[PDB]
């Protein structure tokens, strides 16, 4: 057993090498967790038709953290460097023309870190080619793809809520499961108890949600304002205290975010929903379809 217990047969050419345009023409299945197994197989842009009025969708939208780097070109000249992203590539800070800077050590000794090195390239492409490991001390489709401004309008038009927490990327959140630095709004985390406590539905779109969402739950009190992070691993079993349902992609054999989905569906009724769906031609992972479960 053991990590066989979420194994199915993906074939390999079923797993997107593209997104579908629009992009809410992707395919959606939808399955519910309660009653008999039973699914409907639609496409991303019925969501509304599965959803209503006072439902809350929240969503993750990611803010890049930039690094507060500090240098010296090699002739004596300090220069600061706020590397945004691009890894290690886009940044800006001081002035100093397109040159050579050697990368200082922040407390250590603020001394010149060995082979760390940059110099400045072109000027706001896709501003800066640096050298060497990077010092630790100092871009990717998900399921929220699948949502056009028109499907995100018509869930206006009909009640649905929408609501956006935050996810910390960038070079300003390294270290180095794999950790996840949040932030939740204060309007958001206020809408969703608001929602609990009037029996309304949380909806999650993406797992990250999910995460975010359930680790910053508080007996008690609900979810807590502000930044947090979480590296628990949800998987069976496991008792979701804020996610009333899930909109996500179809993920991979083995994946500890199959897992996920397999500890809110069930294991077994969920390797059934995606065998089903491998049977029926969807296309999986990041640039595929997704799967609403209710």
């Amino acid at each position: 057993e053991g990590l066989e217990a979420y194994d199915y047969h993906l074939p390999p050419e079923q797993i997107a090498q593209e997104g579908v345009e629009p992009r809410d023409m992707a395919r959606l299945m939808v399955v519910y967790r309660e009653g008999p197994f039973r699914v409907a197989h639609k496409r991303v842009r019925d969501l509304p038709e599965f959803l209503r009025p006072g439902d809350v969708l929240v969503f993750n939208e990611s803010k890049v953290i930039p690094a507060r780097l500090l240098a010296r070109k090699p002739t004596g000249g300090k220069v600061e460097i706020l590397l945004v992203r691009e890894r290690a590539l886009l940044g800006p800070a001081r002035k100093a023309p397109p040159g050579t800077r050697l990368l200082l050590l922040s407390p250590k000794d603020l001394a010149p870190v060995p082979g760390l090195q940059a110099e400045v390239v072109a000027v706001e492409e896709d501003l800066v080619a640096h050298l060497e490991e990077v010092g630790e001390v100092p871009a990717a489709p998900t399921a929220g793809l699948h949502f056009t401004p028109e499907l995100l309008e018509r869930l206006r038009e009909m009640g649905v809520e929408l609501r956006f927490l935050t996810l910390h990327v960038g070079p300003g959140t390294f270290r180095p499961m794999h950790a996840e630095p949040y932030a939740i709004p204060e309007e958001v985390a206020e809408a969703v108890n608001r929602a609990k406590a009037e029996g309304r539905r949380v909806v999650a779109v993406g797992t990250t949600v999910v995460r975010a969402l359930e680790s910053a739950y508080r007996e008690g009190v609900g979810v807590v304002a502000g930044e947090g992070e979480t590296r628990l691993f949800i998987r069976p079993p496991y008792t979701f205290k804020v996610v009333d349902a899930l909109f996500t992609n179809f993920h991979l054999p083995r994946s500890t975010l199959l897992m996920l989905v397999a500890a809110f569906l069930g294991r077994e009724r969920t390797l059934e929903a995606y065998r089903l769906a491998v049977a029926e031609g969807y296309r999986f992972y990041s640039l595929g379809d997704a799967m609403l479960i209710l």
